[PDB]
This record gives C-alpha cells, structure tokens and sequence, in this order.
C-alpha cells in the first residue's frame, strides 16, 4: 500500500496576503500588506523573497482527491 | 528543475477493451472480447488476471495538466 503523491519542484508565485502569515522557511513574518512574498502554486508552502532561494526545490503533496 | 510525477501503487480495475489488446506486463493478448483484463486507473497499464500478481506495484505518470 501506498499513498499517491503528487512529487516535483515547487512553482513559487508572488503572493498578495490578505492575514498575517508567517515565512515557511525562517519563520519571520511575511511584511507588508502586498506582494509580501511567493507561495507554492502547488504545495502552498510561503516564503519570503530572499528565502526562495535557501529552501529545497524538492515540492510533494499528497493527493487526495 | 523537475517535472511533476503522480506517484502510488496501482490501482487496477477489470476493464472492457473494445479492440484486441495485449497485455502490457506478458506481451499476450488479453483474451475474448469483454473483461479481458485489468486497467489500471490511474495510468492505464493493462495486465491478466494473472499478471496483476506480477507486475511492481510502483504506479507512476507525468502530470502534464
Ligand atoms: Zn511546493
Ligand atoms: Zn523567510
Ligand atoms: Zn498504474
Ligand atoms: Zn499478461
């Protein structure tokens, strides 16, 4: 038995956030009120910009549908 | 960079192949003219009855949405 995965390289996107959200990564809040920084179009993962570039590329969800 | 896979185990369904089809595993024909075999839902792999037990479990395909 396994689960079904869906597995690749993240596809980070600009992201404009609506609440307080915090850096995946390093932790550190997300500042601003726009463009605060890139979310995973596939896996949601939100990072800082300067932190897109200290996270794996590595990208996996588990698909549930 | 990476393509996106969908990664699990197979998940094969007995299926109804309306022209003569072999089996992807042993290289026969999946005999008769309905429920010849099995295909998996997920990739589509076709296989006997008897080459379900046979083939790996490993089901994986290119996401290409
Ligand atoms: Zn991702
Ligand atoms: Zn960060
Ligand atoms: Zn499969
Ligand atoms: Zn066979």
């Amino acid at each position: 038995g396994s689960r079904r995965a869906s597995v690749g390289s993240h596809r980070f996107k600009v992201h404009n956030y609506m609440s307080p959200t915090f850096c995946d990564h390093c932790g550190s809040l997300l500042w601003g009120l726009v463009k605060q920084g890139l979310k995973c179009e596939d896996c949601g993962m939100n990072v800082h910009h300067k932190c897109r570039e200290k996270v794996a590329n590595l990208c996996e969800f588990i698909v549930t549908d």
